[PDB]
């Protein structure tokens, strides 16, 4: 009843930066060869989507943002083998074409066929499957999840568990996996180690969950906001430290506490000042500090190279270093296996109509993860 | 004829920074429990020794510098089990007490019982085995090789091959191993990879030799001095690139050449500007850049964290990441196995008396490695 035809649905359209979203009547052109048109069931609200509004993350406007979401596959274009309609799936904003240097590398995940480095806000072919009143509307990271219907290439889609609670597994599209992966895939936390996590947002609680999956025995959560200590502890942190409690710098107190600097340090804030500090507090002779995320408008951080000479690794990553297509199904299955839980992060669920409302929550103040439902 | 007694010998004493060395009549007190008094056969001249003179590397003055050298063990104090006199050995400026976090870690090498972080210029006990005309003379990195006789703790000494040509294996005490290790132990170059080396000094040629031992198929040597291209090529670089030849920045041209950035980038110069560039030119999604060495007077390098988000590892290290005591013997054996050669680096051998003369060569202009002989 929809397959093969242009669907007219509602979606949050950003006509211009620094403007609220407009729930628009949009047309979602059918999917061509290797495209898959999905039915959004749930999409989360993430800082990255908010960056677009501000201009910080420059990508073509007008646009339908959204990249953390899970839904049901309605139609599949030609050659689509990885999915069949009815499939619970999660759009992947970091692809896995399985053919470039990066996908072929046993480590890298940042697929070359991504639309992050040099945003086009289009599908692979250079075109757009969106139009509002005849006017073409841009795609975001080849996903555009703030729409009741979306069309993503086959490389930007992943089949997940049919029993997946879509109001909760959507987190695995960005937030959870970006954190969890930093600990379990990038930094590669080890049984016994002592981790320190800067920032206790949702991405933070995910890193803490990763460290726990890894076996870290000590997970020190650090945040200038005391109110973030409960979740974190409840989520896994064995102790939290509010930097404004001391008279000395935190890395000093993280070293004293750790007796020589932590094994792995994670920064899930985005400050440049804290970025250096997170490095400065891991073991000088073998500490690994991971920058989980950086503001896309960031500038030059001032840092003394001595920090690295000691033998300190500094790593960055996109999407918790997971190889999206390969990984997402497995992250899901695990959640489905009753390992990690995603609830403590979902602090709000709002009907998709309340999108602009979900953002204010994000923007000003704490709302770990707001899940917008369709 | 010497064992158990205070030896009176000659050594280069630095009475004050920014002063030439004085070949001094010094007394070398016998070795206590766990000390080993060595007979220097050969010691190389390294930038680090020169830093001391300048003040750059702050360590107690007066002092007998030197840390890259190999010789013969004359007497061994109490409990010394790792050596017996007659033993060809190499002092290790980065210890291996085999008891701290670092030695116990399967990776770190920067032994806690080092004298680099907070120089004391003494042996483990806080004392000095040196005196010139009754006045006590400081030790350097617990080695002090610019002396015909020296006393190093057992953790700062390594037994090598009895067939070791000491005029050539001394390189394995700092220079060679610092480079070679950056490629083969820290960055961990892989069969097939494409490496890029900034700076073609001796430490550079050593990194290139490491990459070769690893299997890198492409080893791009970069240096503003055309005259360094022969050795490097001869040593392993498949092609060298002089940055002053182009109109565009080098990392640009290293990426164009490598089609997407090199696999591993090494910086064996010490510039802060080049440090960032070396990072900026390795694969954004999985490139590892290694800072082989940094000036001990360095300042804050300005760098945009975006560089790491892509998935770029940045690592530093001391002594090519080798675990000195465990490693040195094996590096030697390998050389002795006719694998790598150390000759192309030894561009000068000068009688120890000509020490101040060896430095001018180091200081002003190219002299890959000057070996001072006893
Ligand atoms: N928004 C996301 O879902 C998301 C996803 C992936 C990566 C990230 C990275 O995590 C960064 C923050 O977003 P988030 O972690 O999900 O949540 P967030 O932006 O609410 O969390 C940042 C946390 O760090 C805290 N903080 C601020 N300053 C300091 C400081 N000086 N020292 C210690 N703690 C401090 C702050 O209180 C908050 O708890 C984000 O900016 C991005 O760089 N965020
Ligand atoms: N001196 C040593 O034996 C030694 C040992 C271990 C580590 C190191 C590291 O290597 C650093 C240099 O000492 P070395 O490599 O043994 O020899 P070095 O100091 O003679 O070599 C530095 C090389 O880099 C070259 N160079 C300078 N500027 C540039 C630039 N802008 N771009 C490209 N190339 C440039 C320079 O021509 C020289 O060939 C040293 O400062 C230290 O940080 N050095
Ligand atoms: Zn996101
Ligand atoms: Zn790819
Ligand atoms: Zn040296
Ligand atoms: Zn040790």
């Amino acid at each position: 009843s929809t397959a093969g035809k242009v669907i007219k649905c509602k979606a949050a359209v950003l006509w211009e930066e620094k403007k609220p979203f407009s729930i628009e009547e949009v047309e979602v052109a059918p999917p061509k060869a290797h495209e898959v048109r999905i039915k959004m069931v749930a999409t989360g609200i993430c800082r990255s989507d908010d960056h677009v509004v501000s201009g910080t993350l420059v990508t073509p406007l007008p646009v339908i943002a959204g990249h953390e979401a899970a839904g049901i596959v309605e139609s599949i274009g030609e050659g689509v083998t990885t999915v069949r309609p009815g499939d619970k799936v999660i759009p992947l904003w970091t692809p896995q074409c399985g053919k470039c240097r990066v996908c072929k590398h046993p480590e890298g995940n940042f697929c070359l066929k991504n639309d992050l480095s040099m945003p086009r806000g289009t599908m692979q072919d250079g075109t757009s499957r969106f139009t509002c009143r005849g006017k073409p509307i841009h795609h975001f990271l080849g996903t555009s999840t703030f729409s009741q219907y979306t069309v993503v290439d086959e490389i930007s889609v992943a089949k997940i568990d049919a029993a997946s609670p879509l109001e909760k597994v959507c987190l695995i599209g960005c937030g959870f996996s970006t954190g969890y992966g930093s600990a379990v895939k990038v930094a590669k936390v080890t049984q016994g180690s002592t981790c320190a996590v800067f920032g206790l947002g949702g991405a933070g609680l995910s890193v803490i969950m990763g460290c726990k999956a890894a076996g870290a025995a000590r997970i020190i959560g650090v945040d200038i906001n005391k109110d973030k200590f409960a979740k974190a502890k409840e989520v896994g942190a064995t102790e939290c430290v509010n930097p404004q409690d001391y008279k000395k710098p935190i890395q000093e107190v993280l070293t004293e506490m750790s007796n020589g600097g932590v094994d792995f340090s994670f920064e899930v804030i985005g400050r440049l000042d804290t970025m250096v500090t997170a490095l400065s507090c891991c073991q000088e002779a073998y500490g690994v500090s991971v920058i989980v995320g950086v503001p896309p408008d960031s500038q030059n951080l001032s840092m003394n190279p001595m920090l690295l000479l000691s033998g300190r690794t500094w790593k960055g990553a996109i999407f918790g270093g997971f190889k999206s297509k390969d990984s997402v199904p497995k992250l899901v299955a695990d959640f489905m296996a009753k390992k990690f839980a995603l609830d403590p992060l979902i602090t709000h669920v709002l009907p998709f109509e309340k999108i602009n409302e979900g953002f204010d929550l994000l923007r000003s103040g704490e709302s770990i993860r707001t899940i917008l439902t369709f």
